[PDB]
């Protein structure tokens, strides 16, 4: 999100937010979704045009900024940009910071670039919300990337939560749903006259985690706490194998059921299954090894002794 802001009294005393969009920007206009009044003498009554453009498909993986366009409105002392006369035909940015000079105000209207890029559990989600972000200057996707600073879980307040949550949750990652994303587009014109005003996410992580059982106490209590154990699992889900390994476990990964040999069960604690090799399956389970789900596994990290419990487990099973 592009954040403006200056020195002195020329934006009173504001940080604004400027979403896609375009703004006239004067001492003769009135704040609005599309117009900024800075409080100068020695600027024009209509000084410049900012315009915000809507973010690349890149920009989800890079972190990098909307297009950033200046273009000066035929101004008596003109507009400069990082140092730089604006020309005839305006300048367009991409750097995460600019100093924009409108006349002769010494005092400079600074832009910054403010990461926010979101990632989302699932196709039907992005596509309900990719649109409505889009036009928030929010950069939005399903693969994961090094500039993601949200992710939006599934609240399907009816079951477990996804491998993609979970795992989003031991990455230290702020989690957000459908209902910070709605009270985003509610709020949006307060943000652009005060940046201030902006949504925090990190207060609707905090209201998810709390009082709720699907949710461990802390990511950082899940961190290999499951070290020393070694386990086997089937060839999906990268995320279901990533967050195995931030457990400290060593992961196997086997094709079919009967990959299972007397070489595998004796250099493995425990066997992870997918939700339909573990229903159906009745006669070609392999006996003396403990199999269970990510969900069922994830109830266990819940806990404060999933150490012990698995364990306990290994031990209870080895006798039949």
């Amino acid at each position: 999100m592009w954040i403006i802001e200056a020195e002195g009294d020329i934006l009173k005393g504001k940080s604004r937010i400027l979403f896609p969009g375009t703004y006239i920007v004067g001492r003769n206009v009135s704040d609005d979704s599309s117009h900024i009044q800075v409080i100068s003498k020695s600027i024009s009554k209509r000084h410049a045009r900012f315009t915000i453009l809507t973010p690349s498909e890149k920009d989800y993986f890079t972190g990098g900024p909307c297009e950033f366009e200046v273009k000066d409105l035929d101004t008596k002392f003109g507009t400069k940009v990082n140092e730089k006369v604006v020309g005839q035909n305006g300048d367009s940015y991409k750097e995460k910071d600019l100093k924009i000079q409108l006349g002769k105000c010494p005092f400079t209207i600074n832009a910054y670039w403010r990461s926010m890029c979101i990632q989302f559990d699932n196709p039907e989600m992005l596509s309900q919300w990719a649109s409505n972000l889009n036009l928030l200057g929010i950069p939005t996707g399903l693969r994961d990337s090094d500039a993601t600073t949200h992710f939006v879980m599934n609240r399907q307040a009816g079951s477990s939560i996804t491998v993609g949550t979970m795992y989003a949750f031991l990455k230290k990652t702020v989690i957000i749903d459908d209902s910070y994303l709605q009270y985003l587009s509610t709020v949006k014109e307060s943000v652009i006259e005060d940046a201030s005003l902006m949504p925090d996410a990190l207060e609707c992580f905090k209201n998810i985690i709390k009082n709720n059982d699907q949710f461990p106490s802390s990511p950082e209590d899940c961190i290999n706490s499951l070290e020393g154990f070694s386990c086997a699992m089937l060839n999906t889900s990268s995320e279901s194998h990533h967050l195995l390994e931030l457990l400290g476990l060593r992961i196997s990964t086997f094709m079919s059921l009967g990959d299972i040999d007397k070489e595998l069960i004796s250099k493995t604690d425990f066997v992870v299954l997918n939700n339909a090799v573990y229903d159906s399956e009745k006669i070609s389970f392999p006996e003396g090894i403990f199999c269970l789900t990510i969900e069922q596994l994830w109830k266990i990290i819940i806990e404060r002794n999933s150490r012990e419990l698995i364990s306990k487990e290994i031990e209870r099973l080895k006798y039949a």
